[PDB]
């Protein structure tokens, strides 16, 4: 029998229950988005809390982050996405950073995972 | 004439107005729960405050604590409950700890008292 | 022309716009309450702020203080009220203190002023 | 491509997106108010934040400041407005300061800009 820790144990959605992610395993999730013709993007924010309202169902605060430059339309190689992450983290070394993708035919995001923590 | 102190004087429900509890007087409240065929349990939480809501009668926040492992079904000797409290005290030396009992025929708790303070 | 200061300038109701009160001028407001057959009392509290509620007219929080021992029924000399203030000042040297009076025929207070500040 | 900074970048309404203001171009915005027959005034406050209410459209908190002495009725030279700003700066060296103007025929303010920051 073992006990799960309730104090100071935050989580960050998908892939947060596995061992930490290495640099190889990161450029295998981008070649899967490129093989299906999706569009990469980047974001950053200094905090991650959630706020509500008294009597309004389905309203939450803290779901929008700030966009780095613009979506990378017409991209074929995975060596540019990896270089943009390094430019992002040299200017803001005290924020979180997250990677997304875009399906343009169904208009919905397809991926999300964290690559940097403060 | 004497004056009761209003500053920094919290209380913790049953048995809090008596002198502090010794190790002998603790293993006399367990032999009374065992003589009536009840089931022991343990809990712990870092805080103890209470919160309310504007216009909802009978709603309070801060009434659930975290359970240690599981209720001790089929227990006859009082030397195991005393050993589990010591295992609980080494993992979390900065929390409160409470002892409970269960009546399975009327479905209601039967006792509660505090054994450790931060 | 001169300017009235808006920063860090609290006030405490009646008699608070006059120069500070000396020990002589304090035992002249008690002989005026005793000449009309009223009953002295004492109070103390650590804070002095006021709160409200969203949509309830005439509700304010922070209007009750704590009472020292009991009202002084049947008191004729002013040397006891002055001695009780000194007993109150040694037990709680970090609170405010107020002096009250009671009219028992119209059931309403008649006086109030501050004698000690933290 | 360049990125606009989202962290710790407050703004103060009109003329805040231009380079900082020198002493020459502070005595050119007053001769424009004097040529149209308007009335100068001054203000100061220690903070600059805004607050709202749950369900009341068009209500905001933090829109009133404190007035220095009085509006300058019948003023023709711009050397008095410049001297009053210096008297205001020695008494309260930890507040913001604003300059206003008044049109008495349409009853509406005509300008506002900041001249001192903490």
């Amino acid at each position: 029998m073992q006990v799960w820790n309730p104090i100071d144990n935050p989580k960050f959605e998908t892939l947060s229950y596995l061992p930490p992610l290495t640099d190889n395993q990161i450029a295998r999730e981008i070649d899967y988005m490129l093989r299906n013709k999706w569009i990469p993007c980047l974001e950053f924010d200094p905090s991650g809390t959630i706020t509500t309202l008294p009597g309004q169902p389905g309203y939450y605060g803290g779901r929008y982050w700030t966009m780095w430059k613009l979506p990378m339309f017409g991209c074929n190689n995975a060596g540019y996405v990896l270089r943009e992450i390094e430019h992002c983290k040299n200017a803001y070394p005290g924020c979180f950073i997250r990677v997304l993708g875009f399906d343009n035919i169904r208009q919905v995001q397809c991926c999300a995972f964290i690559v940097h923590k403060p």
